[PDB]
């Protein structure tokens, strides 16, 4: 059989696996091993958004979860445990497990047990992980994925950082960006219409403080998952190319190539060599996903600019949105204090504060001044003060014809963003009033439900 | 131009069309032929699953059309025939042909006529073949789609086995598994949101006693198409891995793979080696289409078990659900009892014990005792037998909190399972109450349509 | 680096851009140069459809955008202009532009304003470009891409013909054909369910007389994008194989394929030779995109018929429905006149010919003989002349049953085309009336939108 290389020898290994997006060393060895491999299903809590709590469904804690690293020939030793907290029973299949089910029918574990099976990695290659518990694709929408590497007998080539990125999709009962413990949606899932499509199981787990690093002139091997359960991933890096993407195992290589589609279980290793500094993207570039949907990752590069080859800018807010800035803690803040009933109209303006950013400055700035003639200022604007319920009715329905702000006449068009949730419209307006000498004063969420029910 | 070897030589030849899953045997030819295909087009009803009718419009009276084999070089004269009983016209267009609309145009049939054209195989490869006639997209949706191989002159490589599976997605007026005459959806096919994605025309198609059969060591050659017509297959073999996966005529050929993308119209041949015994699951892996939508075949390996490769068990319901047993007849006959007025018992009991497998037994157990403490017991249940008319909402709507089941607290989540249909959670129920010393008696679809209608 | 062959020689070239589907010349070069891109951005009302007006945002007037022709390495500084009467910024991101964004952060361009910056062209290929101004998604579904060829040194090898084909995915706030100036619908498009999937920005944009041209045994080249934002395409040539596919600056070429999935923000180099005479569909082989949203494309070829190779007739209505025609100007000219008040019974007739071709025509026939006894008439037909209202009805409802017709029983099936709005039921069947010793008079909009309200 392809990658028979005798029985295990040396000392049985405790694999040591790691959460995401960090990867186990390379397993650096000359000679197949009995390799024990422990995971625990856990079952909880977690903000998939900015005050929105989900109930994952993990393998070892995590969304995707733990990152399993074993050599091709090695004799693996599995033990699933699922946490005695747990409501459901859970499973493994492994993709390049050699067999029925790919490990399911033996590792199955009920609340509180161990389940153990052995397989012998035949096949080398970039393999997703999911749980296969009927039903399959509830447990799987619920984050139960996550990658197994099966390194050639000679291991992969050196590089300097090495990174696990995994997309999925998920089907909340609320909205995108809805407040509150969101249910699984059943129906959603089945129609394939998610309300996130996320790397690494929340929105911005890979962008700000938590963006991936290196420097100019360094190598960056990524392993990256889509464990569904639906989509197919547009897989694109914004404004860098792939030196390489290989799928699985597969004999094949692609060089030189910036998109590339990923299968809903399928699993491709890419490189990247930094050129130039600044924020590359990782997005499914079917677009509404990347930018409405959480499927946008950073990898940050820092070192020397160089006018040569790049003479712009590094990426911001106009681009980005309210990713560009370190975090958005200040909206996870503000739906606390609505919960405990302490929402102070402080609160309200640093969680404006942070999801005005793109959303608004993209036309009004940063500063609120607009563009005189051609985007009325919110700075000490007139025309805000004079009627703050227009002002919700303007942002949930939109606006256009001819007004007078600040004593300029503008004539456009503001789309309506009626996507926006009615905690969001009431704390940017509670921002921009206490901002730029308006009159203060707060928007209540209340108050935004009351103009979207009658336009 | 390529793929001309000259005018034919020898004797006419009738092709020998197969029916799915099977092929016909390899040309086993070193002259280019003349080779007379006749295929006639019946619509007619057939079960797209147990209980569920659908009018198909066939190639050759299957879903999909006969296989046909053919050599490059070879001169094809193409006879089509739409039978008599045909309500609409149909005609042909298949890939690899060169020519305007791949003999759309010279092959429009009405009903009781035939129509021909003559072609030669230039491009060698597996190709789709599908009807051509407006509204296009309704008649491929109608199961009008199949394989034509055009062997390499020299022949394909020699295997134990070859099968032809093609993957359709399917819009009916009801929604899944909702019993009787199916209309065909437009709006959903438009809106690309099908109600069943299936293989070979049929829920249980390729699983149980239909499932394809190789010996441990054998090599199979599956010809897939994807005949849409509007999804992309994420197609995958869960436990084992491709040797090679050749897309139509390409040069290219990807090795050693797991999962691979099939375009909506494309066709690809795969190459499998049978290393160690059990099922082997061919799906989409767009999740929701293989467990929620039928979207599953199975390779069974028959031989010696291998310890050192696979440890485990054979695949169960767990993961196969209500297909890991050899059919579900019982649905079939319990459905057609309710149409005739004679549904006993019994047919509700039978028919429940083929639903009840993974659906209801992965968490409550084939056997209904349960888990102490984790899983309350459906099997001589004080808590089932106390309010029939509860246990219909908590299969409909779920349950949560504590209760008490034979002098037992849970305090756990069943999750709602809205999407069962009526006469499902009935045939259920009944199979629950008339078994493990339950008090007996029968749930009708009725009484569930009314449970439905007010929570 | 890649692709640095030194500092900018020569004189500084004014780069020459092109409109869709023609492609700048062979850049012809073998020493590195500065090229001055200047592009334009300008919002306008275009057709999308007959009689259906949309508000694209374009690079250079046009969807997709003007094509960019350079060579790898050269210096390019990039200029983007926003036109002053432009309501939205707008900002550029190439595809393989080696840097953040793209050149996002440095292209941000308020109406009437321009911005440059500079970047060398390390990455060969065919690149998209697209807007990168939230909200991404909205921009770039108004038609906000186009493609941008980076040459190897040596150029690409010599073809007849080199064309630029673009597919996009488009969300308006009505249903396909319905008629009017078509907001851009955000629900729709965050729910991927687009009422367009076109090339080159409107339905018959290179179908009948604006349909690409050859010559048999010519080579064409065509650069095909996919400028998405959302949909992956099952990119197919119905008739006819390509040679070769290429993606972006891939080192893969497939050789010999008909089919080939090009990701959202994709491109891909596709090579065809010309073999026999007649139409060549270019399709998204995702069928309901093709027939029902208006994903085709037509490369007519001229010459000299090979009954060798193809015995059968040019394409015709049957296949390509209302496209195979060289216009249908009679339905834009039908739809300003019921704007304007003016339609005429011979405004009606002209718009109903051009509607009646496939969608009537392949069961009725294009002179309404229909087939004695399995295909009723329509010309001089009893049944449609004793209940015009009867006719509404059937059209958008259907008919089944025995009927009798100029003397001779049917008892067939007609399926409903509820999908047809109230104006094309209404000129359709006043084409009919006025045809073939029909009784003439007319049916209005109004007439079938009050049948449509209680079939
Ligand atoms: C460009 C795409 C814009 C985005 C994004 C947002 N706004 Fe806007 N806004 C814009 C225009 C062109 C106009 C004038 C419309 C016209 O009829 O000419 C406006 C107007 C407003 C107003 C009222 C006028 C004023 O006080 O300056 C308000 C209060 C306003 N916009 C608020 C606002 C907020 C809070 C946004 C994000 C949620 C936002 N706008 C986005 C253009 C654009
Ligand atoms: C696990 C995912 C389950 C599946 C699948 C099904 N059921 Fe279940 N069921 C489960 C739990 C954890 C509970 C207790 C909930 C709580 O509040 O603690 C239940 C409960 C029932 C009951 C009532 C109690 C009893 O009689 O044991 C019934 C009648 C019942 N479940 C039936 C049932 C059927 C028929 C199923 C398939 C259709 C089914 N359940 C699936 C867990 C799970
Ligand atoms: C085949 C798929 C058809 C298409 C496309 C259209 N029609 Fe049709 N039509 C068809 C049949 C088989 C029948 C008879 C149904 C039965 O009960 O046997 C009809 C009937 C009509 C009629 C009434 C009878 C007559 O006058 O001949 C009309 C007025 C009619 N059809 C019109 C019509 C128009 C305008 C179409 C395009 C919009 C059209 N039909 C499509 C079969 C088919
Ligand atoms: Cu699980
Ligand atoms: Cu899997
Ligand atoms: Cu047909
Ligand atoms: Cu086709
Ligand atoms: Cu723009
Ligand atoms: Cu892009």
């Amino acid at each position: 059989l392809p990658g028979d290389f005798g029985p295990p020898r040396g000392e049985p290994i405790h694999a040591v696996l790691t959460s995401p997006p960090l990867v186990p060393p390379p397993v650096n060895r000359t000679y197949p091993a009995k390799v024990i491999v422990e995971l625990e299903v856990v079952e909880k809590e977690m903000q998939i958004s900015e005050g929105v709590s989900y109930t994952f469904w993990t393998f070892g804690g995590t969304v995707p979860g733990s990152f399993i690293r074993v050599r091709q020939g090695d004799t693996v030793e599995f033990h699933l445990k699922n946490h005695p907290s747990s409501k459901m029973p859970h499973n493994i299949d492994l993709h390049g497990v050699t067999g029925p089910g790919g490990g399911a029918a033996s590792s199955f574990t009920a609340p509180g047990h161990e389940s153990q099976f052995t397989f012998k990695a035949l096949n080398e290659g970039i393999y997703v992980y999911h749980c296969a518990t009927a039903p399959v694709g509830m447990h799987i929408a619920n984050g139960m994925y996550g990658l197994i590497l099966v390194e050639p007998p000679e291991g992969l080539p050196k590089v300097d950082h090495e990174y696990y990125v995994m997309q999925g999709d998920f089907y909340t009962a609320g909205k995108y960006r809805e407040k509150g413990l969101q249910p699984f949606d059943m129906e959603k899932a089945i129609d394939e219409r998610p309300s996130y499509v996320l790397f690494n199981g929340a929105e911005g787990a890979l962008t700000g403080d938590k963006a991936l690093h290196a420097k100019v002139g360094e190598t960056v091997r990524i392993f990256v998952g889509n464990g569904g359960p639906n989509l197919v991933s547009s897989f694109h890096v914004i404004g860098a190319i792939f030196d390489q993407v290989r799928y699985e195992g597969g004999t094949n290589v692609q060089k030189n190539v910036q998109t590339t589609l990923i299968p809903a279980g399928g699993a491709a290793v890419v490189k990247f060599t930094a050129r130039v500094p600044g924020s590359y993207v990782l997005v499914d570039h079917s677009i509404f996903r990347a930018f409405n949907k959480g499927a946008m990752a950073i990898l940050k590069i820092d070192g020397a600019e160089n006018k040569l080859v790049y003479s712009g800018k590094e990426l911001d807010s106009v681009f980005l949105g309210d990713r560009a800035a370190p975090n958005m803690s200040a909206v996870t803040k503000a739906t606390q204090a609505s919960v405990s009933g302490t929402l102070t109209v402080q609160d309200q303006v640093q969680a404006g504060r942070a999801l005005f950013a793109g959303t608004c400055s993209v036309c009004h700035q940063g500063n609120g001044a607009g563009l005189p003639g051609v985007f009325p200022p919110l700075a000490k604007s007139d025309f805000l003060a004079a009627d703050p319920k227009r002002a919700m009715n303007i942002v949930l329905h939109g606006l256009n014809g001819k007004i007078k702000v600040n004593g300029q006449e503008y004539d456009s068009v503001m789309p309506p963003m009626t996507q926006l949730n009615d905690d969001e419209v009431a704390n940017i307006l509670t921002y921009v009033l206490n901002s730029w000498d308006n009159p203060g004063g707060r928007v209540s969420a209340e108050d935004v439900k009351k103009v979207r029910a009658q336009p």
